[PDB]
């Protein structure tokens, strides 16, 4: 996500790299 809780990290790349809420 951005300044969530869990971790958004769903793909292989390193785009994902904030959590969610």
């Amino acid at each position: 996500g951005g300044a969530g809780h869990v971790p958004e990290y769903f793909v292989g790349i390193g785009t994902p790299i904030s959590f969610y809420g």
